[PDB]
């Protein structure tokens, strides 16, 4: 009899589950050998195998003590393995062509001198002697070591006793020592009875016969019987080499893998600005007569002279404040005039450093920006003037070369007013605005007029005076957070104010119907409607987003529970336009497109949603693999879309362009560009000819010679060649995060460089009408006479604090407000999504069916249209195994691999696996339980994070559908991003699932056209 101990028992001695991967293609090990007739265990060749990695039928890593050490017949548990293999030779370890092996019988060690082992693997066709392991296998490797070396050092101990002496006097070595295991005893007789095997192999091949015969074996055989374990036969048959190999990998095509990454091609400007800042830090008197008076008749004038230098209107005045290692403040004035008690007073906008500002580290020296606040002071003590100048530019691509040419020649003269130690001479391009979050444009007819009348002072003065409640005249209205209430009005108010599960069980706004009125004395009565929300979860699935019902309930309030006003229309006349995602706070009871050029364009959802906004058209493209350029050009015809690589795409532009000295690019870039045809270079666009540009490159990770192949720089180098009226980037909501927010600054500090007004934010897609959640970090970039536009306001509840961008000096700014307190709309569910679409079974493979149910919900309608072609409803298939354990998951939300039953399965091609998927060691650091894992979803909760891969191998997470056993179709990952049923992808089932992970859900994009389009139709 044999004994086998449990891998639970050991695994807290081993690491966290991984899993095997490989790139290279294997052979079968059956096909080397002949596989003669029945031998002897002797019989067999020997040979070495190198590289090795152990794993179970779920390519799991396994430990070598769950292998017998002697001969059995009944084998419960199968390992296999790979590595290489070589000829033998003799090699000892003392201190420190690819293939695949069929199942694994069992496992020899020998001893040699006082510190040499060996360790050998014999299968059914013949032994292997054992090496070095893979860098994976390693930390499974340790502990095997580890207790040889228990071994070792015992038996010099040796050299009549009981059992709790020798772990009484090992519990007492130090901890530098490399036998040291643990000072309690408890631990070290659990660890010494739970390894047991090894060192009874161990004494039982040494060649003293002496040491075979001490009551320690003995006792330690006897007590390994206690706990977890299994028995098995001992037997000294004749091992026959018929067999079939059934390793779980004899298919498995290898996968594509080893994508290099090569060095961006960039302009100059972008490439200088990334390497430069990566390379270093990783008597008072008046002058002339008066101009006029002010309101209350004080005398203004426009210029001074203090202590010799010259003050006037334009000019900057610096102040003294406390911290004196600080440098002063600096302050344009704006008006000076001198009062009734005969003093001299002034007024003063504050100009802030760059250093302070969002770019950190990253902001110009020399570069000032104005602030609202200001400040009222006396001329008669100022430590000086300052010199400072305004700077406007051209706008254009045909100044760009003049743009760079004195650009330098600024700096040359900066750097001789370093050399000769002289004040440096500051300037102003654009307002910085940390409560918008943004550096907008200066409005130059409004600064320095000299009139008594300050821009600034007046805006601080109208908004002191709204939020501050004051009654109407006509006793039938009021001001109150710049809104004008009156009688007769609809108004939303909070749910709490009137007496997975992330929105479970979240609220919208309440509305109500202003009734009468009952500084601030006063409340209001209101009337109430109701929600179908509020009876079931079944009327809210099959009833319209706006529907509305009418209660008499009546409520008073005090003013500081409304948030806003919304209209009730009847059910006879509506807009007529049914857009989506809806823009308008209505509800009911009863000639400026511009050419483009999308970047990195994907499937191309981004795109979809800025030409259905109407402000843009898809005249080029670019993209990198074949069926995503496929897939865009199904679904975008007129589109000139382009395969080959961007990073060449750029080269020949330039080329094109007669500007080839001003474009960094690599060797192969060169002869990439080339090799292009005639038709493919007489179509590429031209400067002049682009006026939008959007795109997101795929930047994400966590120094020059790594951050040069970014994907961003080449970006950044298209905005700045072509200049385009406007610029959109888009990332992931981390992307303000990585190395320390170094890549973001450095994005703003070109963008401001090339001379935009830009503003960032981050958005969360759930509150604009889909069913997943997805943040992403959003930048809008535009020229100087155009307008900014601002950002879209959600209209669905959805349960996420406020995503707020961290400035300096502990600031921070949210883009949009968090729409959990309350929303005019409810939000979009998983039965909502995909609730209507017929029912697939596992492995489906079939891209053209029939629709079955019609449409249901308002999202359904929404999404489905008038197309009558289902279209890439398939989904991966699973082995036995992974089938088997999906069947055993009950239906109920929350659902994981916890409920797994602990058996073991025999699978109909011969072979017996555990149900249980992993095997965690107890008393370790496991968050949460690992749960999520083989977990289903929930019929009224959310889609979880996509995954780009969903696979129905090894760690296989929350993908399930919540009725079927089976893993989420294409459609159905489609549909939760809001893309329309009309649209069309290309490729495998593989790059089908990663186009619709990285795409942007359309309506969000439709949001931000829509906004655009405002602000287009705004610049007249
Ligand atoms: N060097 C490169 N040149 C061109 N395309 C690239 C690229 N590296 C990655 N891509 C592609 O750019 C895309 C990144 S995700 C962009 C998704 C797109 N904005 C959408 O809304 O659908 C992927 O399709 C990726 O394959
Ligand atoms: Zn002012």
């Amino acid at each position: 009899f044999y004994i086998k101990i449990n891998e639970d028992e050991i695994a807290n001695d081993y690491p966290l589950p991984s899993y095997y991967k490989t790139s290279e293609e294997e052979t079968d090990e059956l096909i080397l050998y002949d596989a003669s007739y029945e031998v002897q265990s002797e019989h067999l060749p020997h040979r070495m195998l190198h590289n090795w990695a152990l794993y179970n039928s779920d390519l799991r890593f396994i430990s070598l003590e769950l292998l017998p050490m002697k001969q059995c017949d009944d084998i419960d548990v199968n390992i296999f393995g790979s590595g290489v293999v070589t000829d033998d030779n003799g090699s000892w370890i003392s201190l420190n062509m690819c293939i695949f092996l069929s199942q694994i019988k069992e496992w020899m060690i020998e001893f040699g001198s006082d510190d040499i082992i060996s360790i050998s693997i014999r299968t059914d066709v013949a032994w292997y002697r054992l090496g070095k392991p893979s860098k994976l296998y390693a930390p499974w490797w340790k502990p095997v070591l580890k207790t040889a070396r228990v071994g070792i050092s015992i038996l010099t101990f040796l050299r009549r006793l009981s059992f709790a002496d020798v772990t009484k006097r090992l519990s007492g070595l130090q901890a530098n020592d490399k036998a040291y295991i643990s000072s309690d005893p408890l631990a070290v007789e659990r660890y010494l009875v739970v390894h047991g095997q090894i060192i009874l192999q161990l004494f039982a091949v040494y060649p003293d016969d002496n040491v075979k015969r001490c009551p320690f074996v003995v006792g330690l055989a006897s007590k390994l019987e206690d706990r977890h374990h299994t028995k098995w036969i001992i037997k000294k048959k004749k091992i026959s080499l018929k067999e079939l190999n059934l390793n779980p990998r004899a298919g498995m095509a290898p996968v594509a893998s080893k994508r290099k990454a090569m060095q961006a091609t960039t302009t100059r400007l972008v490439n200088r600005i990334w390497g430069e800042f990566y390379s270093n830090y990783s008597e008072i008197k008046w002058d002339g007569e008066s101009l006029g008076k002010t309101s209350a008749g004080e005398p203004l004038y426009q210029q001074a002279l203090v202590g010799g230098e010259m003050v006037a209107v334009g000019g900057a005045v610096t102040l003294e404040v406390d911290d004196p290692d600080e440098m002063p403040a600096i302050y344009f004035v704006e008006y000076m005039f001198e009062s009734t008690d005969h003093c001299k007073m002034l007024h003063g906008r504050f100009l802030q450093r760059g250093s302070m500002t969002v770019l950190g580290n990253a902001a110009n020296e020399r570069e000032l920006f104005l602030t609202n606040e200001c400040m009222t002071t006396q001329l008669k003590d100022i430590k000086g003037v300052a010199s400072f100048e305004i700077r406007s530019r051209p706008w254009g691509h045909q100044y760009r070369k003049k743009n760079i040419t004195a650009d330098k020649l600024d700096w040359a003269r900066a750097l001789e007013r370093k050399v000769k130690d002289l004040p440096t001479e500051y300037y102003c391009k654009s307002l910085y605005s940390p409560e918008r979050g943004g550096f907008f444009s200066l409005p130059l007819s409004d600064i320095g007029r000299s009139s008594g009348f300050c821009t600034s002072c007046k805006i601080r003065e109208d908004e002191e005076k709204r939020s501050t409640i004051k009654l109407n005249v006509s006793k039938t209205g009021f001001f109150i957070n710049g809104i004008e209430y009156s009688v007769e009005d609809f108004v939303y108010v909070n749910p709490d104010s009137i007496g997975s599960g992330r929105n479970i069980g979240l609220r919208a706004y309440v509305v109500c119907q202003l009734l009468e009125i009952v500084l601030g004395s006063f409340d209001v009565k209101v009337r109430r409607f109701y929600r179908p929300e509020d009876v079931s979860a079944e009327k809210a699935y099959a009833s319209d987003i706006q529907e509305l019902y009418f209660s008499q309930d009546t409520v008073v309030l005090p003013p500081g529970a409304l948030e806003g006003k919304c209209e009730v229309r009847k059910k006879s006349d509506m807009p007529l336009s049914r857009e989506y995602p809806i823009s308008d706070h209505i509800f009911f009871c009863d000639e400026i497109r511009l050419a483009t050029l999308d970047i990195f364009a994907g499937c191309g959802g981004l795109s979809h949603g800025l030409k259905k906004a109407g402000v843009s058209d898809a005249k080029w493209a670019i993209e990198y693999e074949e069926p995503a350029g496929q897939a865009f050009k199904q679904n975008h015809p007129e589109s000139t879309v382009f395969v080959d690589n961007c990073n060449v795409i750029l080269r020949a532009i330039m080329e094109k362009g007669g500007d080839q000295d001003d474009c960094v690019s690599t060797t192969e870039a060169n002869e990439l560009a080339a090799k292009l045809t005639e038709e493919q270079k007489s179509t590429l666009p031209l400067p002049g000819q682009v006026d939008f540009i959007n795109g997101g490159p795929p930047c994400q990770g966590f120094s020059w010679s790594k951050v040069q192949c970014e994907m961003i720089l080449a970006f950044l180098s298209f905005a700045d060649y072509f200049r385009p009226r406007y610029f959109l980037l888009e990332n992931v909501r981390t992307f303000v995060s990585f190395n320390k927010g170094q890549t973001f600054q450095l994005t703003l500090a070109s963008l401001l460089e090339m001379g935009y007004q830009v503003r960032f934010g981050i958005l969360e897609a759930g509150a604009y009408g889909v069913s997943q959640s997805r943040k992403r970090a959003f930048i809008w970039a535009a020229a100087p006479e155009e307008v900014l536009p601002e950002w879209p306001e959600p209209m669905h509840v959805f349960g996420v604090p406020k995503l707020k961008i961290s400035l300096s000096q502990g600031l921070h700014y949210a883009a949009v407000r968090s729409t959990a307190l309350g929303a005019p709309f409810r939000p979009i569910t998983v039965r909502d999504t995909i609730g209507d679409l017929p029912s697939v079974e596992n492995g489906d493979s079939r891209t053209n069916k029939e629709y079955k149910e019609v449409a249901v919900s308002w999202f359904q309608k929404e999404i489905r249209g008038n197309t009558i072609a289902l279209t890439d409803h398939i989904c991966k298939a699973m082995n036995e195994l992974n089938l088997i354990r999906c069947k055993l998951i009950p239906t109920r939300p929350g659902a994981d691999w916890h409920d797994l039953p602990k058996r073991k399965v025999t699978l109909s091609d011969g072979r017996v696996e555990e149900m249980i998927p992993f095997c965690l060691p107890n008393t370790a650091e496991r968050h949460n339980g690992w749960k999520g894992l083989y977990g289903r979803l929930d019929w009224q909760g959310n889609f979880p994070t996509s995954v780009t891969d969903p696979q129905p191998m090894g760690k296989v997470g929350m993908c399930f559908h919540p009725e079927q056993h089976r893993i989420l179709t294409v459609r159905e990952c489609a549909r939760s991003q809001g893309f329309p049923d009309s649209y069309e992808f290309a490729g495998n089932i593989n790059h089908k699932h990663r186009q619709i992970g990285n795409a942007v859900p359309p309506p969000l994009a439709f949001a931000l056209g829509r906004k655009l389009k405002e602000a287009l139709h705004l610049k007249k």
